[PDB]
């Protein structure tokens, strides 16, 4: 599924991601927007062999199984597959795991060099929240 903007905003906001360990909205967004282009089903293979799953990039090194990352773990308890469902829940409660590892959402890559510093409030202009 490919979000719109303001639904993907809303979907965040009601799984409780607003403000999330200081983060506000527009910082999910941003990040889910460069990480995914607000589509579910975005996958990215690493350099060293974990695979990027769903809207908001989650990796199979530490955060979900997918048989074939070798030696890596699965902290937020959960089939990779299940990061590429239409519905967010899954990415929601991994992701807010991932923000309190001790680097905030520096986790993401993406967010530190694009969304990290700029006005991410523009994110959820025009959304009905
Ligand atoms: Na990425």
């Amino acid at each position: 599924k490919v979000f719109g903007r303001c639904e993907l905003a809303a979907a965040m906001k009601r799984h409780g991601l607003d403000n999330y360990r200081g983060y506000s909205l527009g910082n999910w967004v941003c990040a889910a927007k460069f990480e995914s282009n607000f589509n579910t089903q975005a996958t990215n293979r690493n350099t060293d062999g974990s695979t990027d799953y769903g809207i908001l990039q989650i990796n199979s090194r530490w955060w979900c199984n997918d048989g074939r990352t070798p030696g890596s773990r699965n902290l937020c308890n959960i089939p990779c597959s299940a990061l590429l469902s239409s519905d967010i829940t899954a990415s929601v409660n991994c992701a807010k795991k991932i923000v309190s590892d001790g680097n905030g959402m520096n986790a993401w890559v993406a967010w530190r060099n694009r969304c990290k510093g700029t006005d991410v409030q523009a994110w959820i202009r025009g959304c009905r929240l």
